[PDB]
């Protein structure tokens, strides 16, 4: 670079594949450096598409590391025109196919020593989703707690998880494969950046818990990490994974639907198409009428999974890993108001009885008419059986024990009990500059902000206790980080956060008030879906 | 010769005996004649009217029992002793008593009428705990109870035969009943106001009365204490009656049905008994061999439809439970379990306890009995695990079918009242982990902690004194509340669900009788067994 002694010399970097430059940025406490939109895939484009990540060639010359790169190809929430809610985790780049890159924030300059490494792998139900979001911001973290944070785009909906099982042109799970290119560019070059590539901690919400779940389960991506954070999402349950059978025929569905016919023709056809036309067409493909249920996910391979998630944590050894495993207060909330009739997020969507028995069949699709009733008879309050503010709360509780609690007090138990390190909580502070109705409460991703560190933005008008709080959550997440215990070995004042056993079931309250230890995570109701209903599945 | 206890019945005189309550005397007329005894060809059949008899009748002490199976699981202990039979046993039995104030009242009274229980194959109106001189002592009540045959001889049926038709026990009530319409006027009793109340199997009976025609005509209001005509034990079809009535013909050696049925006529009564319970279809616990069958006469229907389908507008009822229903009868045939010690059982006894208790369940009906009655934050915990066979056991023989019997009256127009039982017996001689055990209510009701011998607390002898007035008010007015008058007892609907609890403090108003739990036996179970 010519202008190289003209430049801060504090943001020069060498990686694997050449220089690049990031930017100072300022942080409420003070500076830190960021490197943004970093390649490290060739761009999955054209011959490419639907192919596992290729590792990006070196270039010459200075790259310019000092603003985010395009958002991977998906489809775009336009529900509620200028409503925060929705908007907040929309694309905040231009949609490209052309999306494999990742992001590392650091403290300025950058540390002296190797400091542990947190990598973020967002969410969006595997069809949606960005490292470039305002939510995720890693400069608070690096700033206040000198952490290097990293995180990657992958690819979503067709173009990350579209399989055809068993073929070469599109095996499946190249989503997965992004982010394990991710892990790999990390622990090759974090180094250079003052990251200790032998102190990483996976971090993730929904999706990408449930990612960050598959990588534990998948052995070539264990070497790439040391501890992990699942946040409101699991590799189990019913909604992370697809079988081979299953995948193959919604592939066949989609092309069909945009006009596609041997697999190899069938998805060079595909290739053909534009971006746009397979996101216009990727919601048409499921099997049934349903919430919480996307199109294209991880696929049981026999490769990145060689068996299902639940074979996998029934009969794997987890002794040298620590997890931290966890919940909101309100998981279902959110997804009643994109599907169950009755719902809205406009007014306070009390639903009949009829509406309830429906939603649960909307909810819970692989129910046979036993199940449903089962799960209606468990979830009525036969003391109020038509009172519809019960009714809508037992409703999104259905979903949110069916697709997110029951699957993660499950985990937590098998990992628990076959070696693992366990610390699981619930998240019960409503963000008081939430835009989502009262009645929803503590919604599906609404922790991130918190984990964060974005209350200590003051611009952003959160409360003085909510700083405080997140200040917290921040020690709490880097503390596990740095040592696989929340804890602070010097603050025996503050209550302690006690491991997850299968004995004692301790998890933790995360909300304004100092540590609560409770037991059993909802274990009746969890007994109930994870023990007796699975056998019933079947409509 | 004291005139109060010298009465003239239909029948002929009678001669009472003069009775010492703590209070004050009352009159006694103890086994008055109310059939002709059921003996020889009778053996089985529907009872006939006592025939009138010259002179006074000497009704001053108890008649004999019913032939009946003899407990002797526990020899000599109190617990089991004091529902033994205190007289000898007969088939000559049909003999009821009565008790009223002395002297005789002055206006006619409310009249009580007992039930007793003992699974329909055991009981007498001669125990200690039916002890009617309280009640008519202190509210000046006229208290009735009747002997009726159990076991084989009151309900051994051949379905469609003249010899056997079967519910001859309720024939047996219901001919006390009608006995009382046309004769309690002479003691000073009212038969225009006659209540029913019986406990376990005695209620069944009041509820049977409740759901057959011709007993309605001789009663106005019911109370069923911890048992109902519904539920999984009080009826059987006519086929399983028959088929148990020839499995006992075929262990007796007997050999069509009348010459079946005049062999067993043969037979001294004790054969019988030896082999009654050696007829039940499966291993189980809270199951009796010989009970009311659904014959379409006495019953015209399961009790089931007669309660979803009946109108019973102009009917009051009182009905309740104890706080551990089940945990008596854990001991009479579930591993793990006795008196003598805690009980604190395995996991694996559980789950065999569980298909002791639910014979009828299939496989997959007793994994969800386990699966909601385990406490999976304590899943292996032994004292957990025997309190939740009680409760098995007590929820799915009684206190649902309880809550769905109230919930069925109320919703077609009956007047119900609801409770549920928490004091324990100062004097109970069962061990404490069985908590409030089926039938330790009744002393309680009958008033006996009033006689200082028997050695309850003041305290205890206050709660009796509030219970006998709930009856005695529910008696005279269809409503246990004090005409005039504490806390108000609210009527059982089925929106509100209201209920209090009978205990040391005072009338606590709950919603819900295990409302969830009610709701999984009664509306998802069913399917599945």
């Amino acid at each position: 670079d010519p202008m190289e002694g003209r430049e801060d010399p504090q943001l020069l970097v060498r990686v694997r594949g050449g220089q690049l430059r990031g930017i100072r940025l300022k942080a409420p406490g003070g500076p830190v450096s960021a490197f943004l939109g970093i390649p490290f895939a060739e761009p999955p484009v054209g011959s490419r598409r639907f192919m596992p990540p290729e590792p990006k060639r070196p270039w010459s010359g200075v790259l310019d590391a000092t603003t985010f790169q395009n958002v991977c190809y998906q489809y775009v929430d336009t529900l509620y025109p200028g409503f925060e809610g929705t908007e907040m985790w929309n694309p905040n780049r231009e949609l490209s196919e052309d999306c494999l890159y990742l992001n590392v924030w650091t403290p300025y300059p950058r540390p002296a020593s190797p400091t542990p490494v947190l990598i973020w792998i967002y969410g969006g139900g595997f069809y949606s989703g960005a490292a470039s979001l305002d939510v995720y911001d890693g400069r608070f973290l690096a700033q206040v707690e000198g952490a290097v944070l990293v995180s990657m785009n992958y690819r979503v909906g067709t173009f990350g998880f579209l399989a055809l099982p068993g073929s070469r042109e599109a095996p499946g799970n190249v989503g997965l494969l992004d982010q394990r290119l991710a892990l790999q560019w990390v622990q090759e070059n974090i180094a250079a950046f003052g990251g200790d590539p032998m102190s990483v901690t996976l971090f993730g919400e929904s999706a990408g818990a449930a990612s960050v779940g598959m990588h534990i389960l998948s052995l070539p991506s264990r070497s790439l990490f040391h501890r992990a954070v699942l946040q409101s999402g699991t590799p189990n349950g019913p909604w992370a994974t697809v079988s081979a059978g299953e995948a193959r025929r919604r592939a066949t569905l989609l092309a069909r639907l945009v006009g596609c016919p041997n697999d190899t023709e069938l998805i060079a056809c595909l290739r053909t198409r534009p971006a746009q036309d397979l996101v216009d067409h990727e919601w048409h493909v499921l099997p049934q009428e349903s919430i919480f249920r996307f199109s294209f996910v991880p696929v049981v391979d026999g490769d990145f999974l060689s068996d299902t998630p639940e074979a996998l944590i029934n009969t794997g050894d987890f002794q040298d890993l620590q997890v931290l495993v966890g919940v909101v207060k309100d998981e279902g909330s959110y997804f009643l108001v994109y599907g169950v009739p009755g719902f809205s997020k406009d007014n306070e969507s009390l639903i009949s009885r009829a509406q309830f028995l429906a939603g649960v069949r909307i909810g819970v699709p692989q129910a046979s008419d036993l199940a449903a009733e089962a799960v209606v008879l468990h979830y009525t309050d036969w003391l109020h059986p038509e009172d519809p503010t019960h009714l809508r709360d037992a409703m999104s509780a259905v979903v949110g024990d069916h697709n997110v609690v029951c699957p993660v007090a499950q985990l937590a138990g098998r990992l628990a009990a076959q070696g693992a390190r366990v610390y699981a909580y619930i998240f019960e502070h409503r963000a008081s500059t939430l835009t989502w109705p009262l009645w929803m409460g503590v919604p599906h991703g609404y922790e991130i902000e918190f984990i964060f560190g974005l209350p200590l933005d003051p611009s952003l008008n959160y409360t003085t206790e909510e700083r405080i709080f997140a200040q917290r959550l921040m020690k709490y997440w880097t503390n596990f980080a740095r040592t696989g215990d929340p804890n602070d070995p010097r603050d025996s004042k503050s209550p302690q956060w006690p491991p997850y056993t299968t004995a004692a079931q301790q998890y933790v309250s995360l909300n304004l008030k100092p540590l609560e230890v409770r037991r059993g995570l909802r274990a009746q109701t969890c007994a109930f879906w994870n023990r007796f209903l699975p056998k019933l599945l079947s409509a």
